């Protein structure tokens, strides 16, 4: 029983970024391996990967993740 | 039983980014492997991968992820 | 039972980006492997991959993903 | 039972992007492998892959993905 | 039982992009492999792949994807 | 005075190569540029460019090269 | 005075190479530049560029190179 | 006075190489630059660039190189 | 006075190499720069650049190099 | 007075190498710089750059190098 449920019921200043750079190496969510048996990646939210990264009001509602892995039995 | 459900019921300033750069290497959500048996990637949300990345009100409602992997039995 | 359901019932300032760059290498959601048995990619949301990436009100409602993989039995 | 269902029932400022660049290499959602048995790609949402990428009100309603893979039995 | 269903029942500012570039190589959703047994690509949403990519109100309603692969039995 | 002179006055076991390969990219003597004023290439000897390259008793006598370039005066 | 002179006056076991490879990228004598004023390449000898390269008794006699470049005066 | 002279006056066991490899990237004599004024390459001898490189009795006699560069005066 | 002279006057067991490797990156004589005024490369001898490199009796006689650079005066 | 002279006047057991490796990165004679005025490379001898490098009786006779650089006067 791997169940995920989500509900969202709606009964309805200044940001300045200045970036000067050179030779930027950026890595995000990176999983590196040798000889696995299983690999899983679930992204319910937001992954922002930049040289300049700005986020505003981003992950604002009703997320759910259910993960079951393995179970040899 | 791998069930995912989502419901969204709606009964209804200044952002400045200046980026100067050179030779930018950016990686997102990257899973690298040798000799697996299983690989899974679920993206319920938002993946923003840039040299300049701006997000506004992005992942705002009712997401769900259900993942089941393996189960040899 | 791999079931996904989604419902959306609707009973109904300034953004400036300036980018100057040179020789940009950008990768998105990239899964690289040698000798798998299974590979799955589900994209319920939005994948924005640029040298300049701007997102506004993007993933705003009622998404669902159900994934079942393997089950040797 | 691999079932996906979706319902959408509707009872019904300024964005400036300036990009200057040279020699840009951009990759989207790319899954690269050697000797698999199965590969699946489901895109319920939006994949935007550019040198300049702008998204506005993009993935806004009622999406669903159901994936079942393998099951040797 | 690989079933997909979708229903959509309707009882019914400024965007400026300036891009200057040279020698741009862009790849979309690309799955590259050697010696598979199965490859599947389902695109329920929108894939935008450009040097300049602009999306507005794009994937707005009632999509569904059901995929079943393998099942040796 | 750009003078070249050459004189050649003649008063007169087992080689086994086995090559197995795939997807070979080979470049020779390659000069690549943007916005020059002058480019010169003089080849008095031998340029062997292969995937399999074997040379035997190749550049064996009396070569001469004279190069003068520029001289704004 | 750019003078080159060469004179050659002649008063007159087992080699086994086994190569097994895949996906070989080989570059020779390569000069790469942006915004030069002058580029010169003189090859009095032998340039062997392969995936398998074998040379025997190759550059054996009487070579000469004279190069003069620039001299604004 | 850029003078080169060469004279050659002649008054007249087992080699086994086994190479097994994969995905080899080889570079030779490579000069890479941005915004020069002058570039010169003189090769009086032998340049062997391979994945398998074998040389036997190669650069055996009478070579000469004379290079003069610049001299603004 | 940039003078080079060379004279060569001739009054006239077992080598086993076994190499097993994977993913080899090899660089030779490489000079890398940003904003020079002059670059010179003279090769009077032998440059062997491989994944497997074997040299036998290679640079055996009478070489000469004369280099003069600059001299603003 | 940049003079180089060379003269060579001739009045005329077991080597076993076994190499097993993986993921080898090898660099030769490499000079890396930012904002020079002059760069010079003279190679009178032998440069062997491999993952497996074997040299036998290599630089055996009569070499000469003369280098003069600068001299603003």
């Amino acid at each position: 029983g791997v169940v995920a449920a989500a509900e969202k019921t709606k009964q309805g200043g200044v940001l300045y970024v200045g970036s000067k750079t050179k030779e930027g190496v950026v890595h995000g969510v990176a999983t590196v391996a040798e000889k696995t048996k299983e690999q899983v990646t679930n992204v319910g939210g937001a992954v922002v990967t930049g040289v300049t990264a700005v986020a505003q009001k981003t992950v604002e509602g009703a997320g759910s993740i259910a993960a079951a892995t393995g179970f040899v039995k």
